[PDB]
C-alpha cells in the first residue's frame, strides 16, 4: 500500500479541514498521489527507472545527445514516463481510472504534438497510455507495440486507502453543498 | 440487482460484439442502465413515483395547470424526477459517478436556466443532486432542504453485475486499441 | 425528366456564359433544380402536395389554429414539406446525394429545433429525410414510422438531363482554374 | 480493376456485419479504398511512386537533401504524392467526387500552409487537387501548370465493384434508421 | 446645404480643438451630419415624414396596433426609417458612400432579422438600403419593389461643406500620427 | 460603522484560518461585506428600501402590476435596487471602487440588456451607477438624470474598519505565495 | 493618368459584361488598378524602387544577407514596398481612400508582427502606411520618422479616368440588386 | 516624490483640458506614471539596475550570450525586469494596486510562456510580482526565493501626488458623464 507517512498526512488534512475549497484541495491531492502509487508500483513492475518529470527537450537529448536544445523544432511535454528501445521512442502516460476519457485527451494530445519531431528525428514515436481500472484493477494498455515488449504485466496493488480517505472527506463535508459541488 | 433479462441482453452483446465501436455502444449502455437502476430503486426508498422523461413545460402543466403551454417562457430541460410539495419544486437529477464532475454541469446548467422560471411563477426552484457512489456506495446530496424533507434515506443495492460485465468487455476488447481509445 | 421551359433555359444558359463565376452559378442552380424535381416527382408518387416555402410558423396555424402566430414560440425552420396524419406531424425533407453527410446535418438541426414545440403542442414531431441516390436511383428514407404508411413508395425517375447539362457546363470550362475550385 | 483479395474481404464484412456502426465503418472503407485504388492508376499514368500521406519534411528532405530536418521551419501537412521537376514542387492530392467541394477545402488549406516554405526555400509550390467525377470518370485538374508539364492524363478504369459492394451494403442496412443517420 | 449654425459650430469645434481625440470625435460628427443631411433631403424628395430613431417594436404597433407590444416576438433594431404602403413594410436605411460595403451589411442583418416577423404578421418586409454616392451624387437603390413605386427620385445635394470641414481639421491635424491613425 | 457583531465574525475567521484558500474567502467576503454597508448607508441617503438582487420582473410586477409575468418578454438581471418615478425607471447599482472599469461593465450589461424592454413599456430606463472611492470617499455617480433628481446626495462614511481587518489578513497570511496568488 | 491600354480594356470589359459577378470582377480590378497606379507613381515622386510584391523573408535577405532563410523566425506578410536607409526598415503600405480605416487595420497588423524580428536582427522597424485621398488627392502618412526623412511629398495625380469607369459600370449595372449588394 | 518636470506637466495638462477623452489620457497616464515611480524607487532600494523596456530575447542575449537570436525560440513578453544570479532567472513585474488581480493575469501568463525556454537554457526561471498596495503602502511579492534573497526590502514612498492629480482632474470633471464611464 501507501506510505504510513502519506496515509498520515491525509489522515491530519481531512481532520483540521472545516472548509469546501480546503476539502475540495484534499480530494485532488488523493487522486494525485493515488496516481503517482501507481506509476511507482508499475515502474517497479516493468523494471525500469521511475522518472521525474523529464520535458520533452530533455527526453531527445538523452536520446540524441548532438541535438541543440536551443535550436530543435520539439514539442512542449512533460510525459510521466519514456523508454528508448531499439530505437523506438515509447512516450508513457500513467492513469488510474475507470473510464477512458481522460486518457483519449492525454493520447490526442500527445499523439498529435509528437507526429512532426518523429518525421524530424525518423524515430517512430508511440503513445503508450497505461491505465489501471481502480475497481477491477486491471490493467488496460492501448499500444500493442509496447505489450509485445511486455506481454506479462502484474502490478498486484489496491486503492482502499485512497478509497477510504475519500469516504471519510465525504462523509465529513457530506452536508456542505459547496463542497459536493465544487470544482477543481 | 438488475432484472435477469437485461443482465442477459448485456452477456449477449458482449458475446456477439466483435467490433470496438459495438463494445463503446455496450460500455455507455451499461452505464445508462446503471443509472437508470439506481433511479428506479431510488425512487423506491424516497416512495415517490418513478417518472418517464417530463419535460419542464409538463412539469409546469402539472403544478400550475392554468398556464399556457403555449405562451408561457419557461426552460427547455427534462429532468430525470421532480416533486412539488409545500409550494416547492424541487427538480431531481440521478448520478451514478465517483465524482462530482458530471453533477456540477448538471447543477449549473439547471440552476441557471431555471432561475427566471421560478421568478415568473413565485416558485423557488431547489435543484437536487442525487448521487450515489458506486464504489463505496454513500448517497451525497447536494441540497439540504431537500435533505431536510428526506434526512434518512437509505437506498441499499450495489453496483456488483455492471462492474461484471464491464469487466467482460474490457478484457474481451483489451487489445483492441480502437476500443480502448474510443469516445462515446 | 425536366420539362421544355427548363431545360431550355439551362441549354441557353451554358451556351451564352464565358466566365467561371456564371458558370459556378449555373452549376448551382443545375442541382437546385434537380432536388425540385425530384420533390415534386416524389410528391406525385406519395399524392401529396409539394409545397413552396412554408415556414415552421405557418405549419402550425395550419394544424393547430388556435395558436397566436404573434406569440407562438415556434422554431425558424423552413422545411421542404410536411403531413400532419393521426396526430402525428411529420416534417421532411428532399435529397439527392450519394451519401448521408447532408441528410445527418438537416436530421440534427431539425430533430434539435423542434423538441420544444413538440412539447408545448403535445404533438410528435417526426423528421423524415427522403433521399434519392442519383446514381443507383434508390430511396432512403430514415423514419421507420414514415415507411410505415408509405410501405411502398416508387418514384421512377433518372437524372440523365442534369448530367447531360452539367457535361457540357464541364466541358466549356473544364481547363478553368477559377471554374474547377469556385465556391457555390 | 480492384484486387480479388480486397473485393472479398469486403463482401466478407458485409455477410458477417449485424450492427449501423459495422456497416458505416464498412461503407467509409469502400471509399477510402476507391480513393487509393483510384491513386494506384493515377500514379501508374503519371509514372511516380504510389504514395500515400508523405510527411512534408520527407518531401523537403528529398527535394533538398542538405537542409537541416531539426531546425527547418516548414508546416506539417501529410499529402498524397508529390513531384519536383525543373525547380518546381507540386503538391499531389487525389480525389474521387461528384464535386469539388472537399477539393476547394484541401487546395485552400494546403496553398495557405506552403507558402512561407515556398518562400525560405525559394522554390515555387504549386497545390495540384486531381479529381476523377466516378460517375463520368472525367478528370479534372485544378493546376494549369501542372498539366502543361504532362502530355493529356488519362486514368481509364471505373468503380462498378465499388458500386457493387454499396448496394449489397443497402440491401442488407437500408431500413436501419441508425445505419442512414450515421455518421462516420 | 447644410445650416448655417450647424457650419460654424463645426468650424469653431475644428478651430478650438488641440487633441487627437477631439479632432476624431468632430470627424466623427461630421460624417453622422451628412448622413442625416442626406436623410432630409431624401425625405423631402419622397415627400415622406422624416423619422427619429423608431424602433422595431414601434414600427410594429404603428401598422399593427392591435399587437400587444409586452408580448410580441419582435427583432430589436432601430432602422433610419419606413414606409407602410399596400400592406408592405419598407424598411429604409439611409447611406452616404462610395462603396457598397456598408450597405451588404446592414441588409444582410435587416433581412435576417426581420424574417421572422414578417411570418407572423403575414406582412411582406422589404429592406431598402438608399445610398448616395457622395462624389458622383449619383442615387442607388438595391430594391425593385420600391423603385417600382417611385421610380423617379432627385435628391439635388452636395456635400462640399462637408468636404471642406473634414479639410480643415486634417490641415491642422494631418501632421499627429495620433489623429492619423485614430479609431 | 461596520455592526460589531460582523465585525467579530471576519475576527474570528481571521484568528482560525490556517489556509491561502480560507484566506482569499475571508478577503472576497470583506469586500462584499464593504459593498453591502455603502449599500445599506446609500439606501438610507436615497429613502429607498435596502434592496439586494431584485429580480427585474418584480421590478416590472412592482411598476406596472397588470403585466402578466408568465408572458412578458423581458431580460434577466438582478440589479441591486430601483427607483420609479415620473415614469422613470431608474435602475440602480452600488460599487465601491477606486476606479470605474467594473462600473462601466455593469453599466454596459444593464444598458445593453434593458433597451428592449424599456420600448415595450414605453418607460425610460436610466442605468445609475452609484461608485465611492474608498480612498477619497466621494461618490461619483453617472447618470444627469439621476443627479437632477435627488439633491446633493451624502453619504458620510468611511471604510477604516474593513481596511484594518484585510491589514490583519495580510499580517497572517502575507508571505504565502498561494494566498498572494490565488484567485477569488 | 492611366495608361491609354488599361483604359481601353476596361471599357471594353464593361461593354460585354452581361452579369453581375463579372461586373462586380470589374468594380474591384478597377480598385486594385488604382492602388497600383497610385504606387507606380508615389514611387517615382519618391525616387524609390516600385516592388513587386516582396514577402518579409525576402526583405530581411536583402538588408542582412547572412540570414539563413530556412531557420529564421520571422512574419510573413507581404508589404507594397520597403526601404532601408542608415539601418532603420521602413515597411510601406499604399492605400487609396477616404477613410482612414483601412490603414489602422494595416499599421495594427504590420506593427505587431514584425515586433519579434525587429528585436532579433536589432533593427527598427517602422511601419509607413502612405494614403491619398481620392477627392482632395492630398497625401496623409501617419510616419514623423518618414516625413522627416522626405519632408516635402508631391504626387500630382488624378483618379478621374477610375471614377469615370466607374461610372459606365454603375450605369450598366445600376437597376440590378444582385450587383449592388454583391460582396 | 514625483519630481517637478513630471508634476508640473500633469498640473497643466489637468487645467488645459477641457474634454472627457483628454481627461481620461490624463487618468491613464497619471497611473502608468505611478507604477513607474513606484519601479524607480523599488529598484534603488534593491540597488538594482532599472529598466527600459527590455525584450525577453534581449534577456537571453545578456545572460547566456552564445544563444543566436535569430534563432532563439524565445517568449515575446517584455517584463519591467530581471535579475540573473546564482544562475537563477528572476522575471520581474511591478504592480501598484489594492488587489491582486492583475497580479494573477500577468504571473499566470508569464509563468506559461517561460516554461518552454527554461527546459531549453536549463535555467529555471522565477516569476517575481512586486506589488505595493498604495493605501497601506505595504509591499506583497510573491517569491519566496526572491525574498531570501532581499529579506527586508524598505521602500518607503507615498502616493499622496497622484491621489491630489486625480481629485483635481475629478473635481473638474466629475459631473461629465462620458468621463465617468471613458474607457482607458
Ligand atoms: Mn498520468
Ligand atoms: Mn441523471
Ligand atoms: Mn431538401
Ligand atoms: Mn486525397
Ligand atoms: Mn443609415
Ligand atoms: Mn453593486
Ligand atoms: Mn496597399
Ligand atoms: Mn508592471
Amino acid at each position: 500500500g501507501m506510505d504510513y507517512q502519506e496515509y498520515q498526512q491525509f489522515l491530519a488534512r481531512i481532520n483540521t479541514a472545516r472548509d469546501a475549497c480546503v476539502a475540495k484541495d484534499i480530494d485532488v491531492d488523493l487522486l494525485m498521489a493515488r496516481h503517482d502509487y501507481f506509476g511507482r508500483e508499475l515502474c517497479k513492475s516493468l523494471n525500469i527507472e521511475y522518472r521525474n518529470d523529464v520535458p520533452f527537450i530533455d527526453i531527445i537529448l538523452d536520446i540524441r545527445p548532438e541535438v541543440d536544445p536551443l535550436t530543435i523544432d520539439a514539442p512542449h511535454i512533460t510525459p510521466d514516463n519514456y523508454l528508448y528501445i531499439n530505437n523506438v521512442l515509447y512516450i508513457i502516460d500513467y492513469k488510474v481510472s475507470v473510464s477512458n476519457e481522460s486518457s483519449v485527451i492525454t493520447y490526442d494530445k500527445y499523439y498529435e504534438l509528437t507526429r512532426d519531431i518523429s518525421d524530424r528525428l525518423s524515430i517512430p514515436i508511440e503513445i503508450v497510455i497505461i491505465r489501471i481500472d481502480p475497481v477491477s484493477r486491471d490493467l488496460h494498455i492501448n499500444s500493442d507495440r509496447f505489450k509485445e515488449l511486455y506481454p506479462t504485466i502484474v502490478v498486484d496493488i489496491n486503492f482502499n486507502q485512497f478509497f477510504d480517505l475519500k469516504q471519510l472527506l465525504y462523509e465529513k463535508f457530506g452536508d456542505d453543498e459547496e463542497f459536493l459541488l465544487k470544482v477543481a
